[PDB]
């Protein structure tokens, strides 16, 4: 069971509801917990873009309030690139079921952002179902084909190394990071409700709540 | 014009030729300098990981000798992980003109990683020309929707601060990395040659000198 | 120069202005004329199905008014359907400009049906343009890959010479059809505009004006 | 269940194989028939065009020896075109699963052509079977958006009699046709043995032992 975490950005967030529903649909038979951390509806008083949607992916996985995160924006380039910014984040950027299928057997990531505009109409929220099943069922990380599963696990090791050097551990980049930027990432109105009670680590959650 | 650089990894290192080929094709013609780095053929001595192929965009990105970067893996996904881990590289992954018209537009990064096995079959490499027709002409940066060109071109910058907060400088990371790992990034046969004469930062090509 | 005609269905009637100014902008450049024969609103009286399409689509390509057809659906399948089903009609699937470049190399067919819901967001009507560069710019047929040119301009015209024997001709088909289908497919406003004054058949243009 | 009918024609012949084990890993289980009509090879003697898969196939659907026929090629545009030539023969172009889901929903047909060159590279056999669950597997022509449901269904028997129209029975068809294409169209090794046991059309079985 994993603590699946769902985060939309302004731009689309009309479609929060629409890929809730396709989330919720695939993943909570599977025995996992989504966790909506909106936006629920374009006028949501608290509003995010695609680099809070990044930032917020950090301390959710950094954290342990989510073990995935599920993101995008209008082509997912955004919130991926923001999410693949930040510490201990491995985000992908998937479009199809055998994308999703490869990314969770090869690289085996704690994220995906997806593109809910370009490419994104009729029967849209179909494929994201499918995409769901690739990525939410089964053992991840197994490789394919499961016999060259051993240079790729290598290899994951030494991007994780690779990582751990360029980037900075998640509290202090709490602490240098724009804090109005930082603010408006947790600003929503169940951003409390749904992380504190799921956050591991003492000292992001002491970190957050002294904004208050 | 831009110094554009090329970096395949061992999985795909049979395909180098023909993607250097439809770079070489629709960049030159645009004013544009191609920058090979290899792999050239599976049988390279220097052998690279996509691991590599991330490490070594963050050091030609960082140091000035490429404006931008053409990589990839079986994926591209691997390449894409790599790259963005690195200070100062915004990499996208780009399917079709779509995707790279929009990349270059409202994303206006430095760097994409593209599949070279997936999807790859009749006419790939015609698609390849396609998106780097999109990338290479033209103005970047000027949003799509237009309606949202402003937010975006804010966001850019905001995310350029997000990152510059999260990750280190490119010499930090080239001197707290693991070193085998170093040396085989920048093993290439061509390496030197591609490298020193168009890097702007001395400092990094002094230490990797110095290896 | 071609004569191009565009025809939309009612699911994507609301669509015909974005599709007509993709279609204009490439075409007229390249020394083509368009011509729009609608549904050129949701509000038309005039309503087109996927079938009247296709069956458009025979009558403006056997009698000579078109000789390029632009049509599609939701998901472009209908259309190609029922375009395919006419004498003549040689209707492809096109998605993107690979498939486009190749409709245009290896099979040189006379019409196109392409998704206006399914995939269609953001710069969808970009992706258009960049199709339409590749089927109206350049010489056609000459095959790809390039080894297997004559083996594939052999086959068109065997496929002509199945089709020969397995279609009716349009003439023929007019005469049988459904004749409310018919009437339909042709009540558009502009059709006489557009069509009587490039039609090459007499026999084709004297049969539908007596339906009146 | 149904009996689904495989036709590879000779620029793809060398995927006949993994073609067949992705229909047959999801079809059977589902249980559904299939036959394999070739080609098996590059090297089969009885050699297919793209133009004769179109054939074949309306032979196969009009003379009830198969339900469904499952082909392509390259692009999988020749097959679908020559296969819609054909009598009774509604044969679409599928790319993904969405695609195949809609096909069955909204148009129902009883054929598929797909693309075994463009696009299919790495993994390209795991979408097959993406595909072939979507195809198999549930009701169909039940519509979506369920909300323009019985428009569909009654847009679909327009279709049929507009092509009831348009084309000639499947029996004039073969009497008509280049006979040699004809011949060469059902030259496949185990022809006789898949079709002959299977048709339900004596006429067209006569005709085609006429030969």
């Amino acid at each position: 069971g994993m603590k699946i975490a769902l985060i939309i950005e302004n731009s689309q967030a009309a479609k929060n509801a629409v890929v809730h529903e396709a989330l919720t649909t695939v993943a909570e038979p599977l025995g996992h917990k989504v966790f909506n951390y909106g936006m629920y509806t374009a006028e949501d008083k608290a509003s995010l873009t695609y680099v809070m949607n990044g930032l917020l992916a950090g301390i959710l996985l950094n954290s342990g309030a989510a073990d995935f995160v599920v993101t995008g924006c209008g082509t997912g380039m955004g919130s991926m690139l923001a999410a693949n910014a930040m510490p201990g984040v491995f985000c992908g950027l998937v479009i199809d079921p055998t994308d999703a299928f490869l990314f969770g057997q090869i690289n085996d990531g704690n994220a995906i952002s997806m593109p809910y505009s370009k490419g994104f109409g009729w029967a849209a929220e179909l494929n994201l179902q499918d995409v769901y099943r690739k990525l939410f069922d089964g053992e991840r990380g197994l490789g394919y084909p499961r016999e060259r599963a051993e240079i790729m696990r290598k290899n994951r090791g030494i991007l994780r190394e690779l990582k751990d050097a360029s980037c900075r551990d998640m509290l202090t980049v709490l602490k240098t990071v724009d804090q109005d930027l930082l603010r408006a990432a947790i600003a929503g109105e169940k951003f409390a409700e749904l992380f504190y009670p799921n956050c591991k680590d003492d000292a992001i959650a002491n970190y957050l709540r002294s904004l208050d």
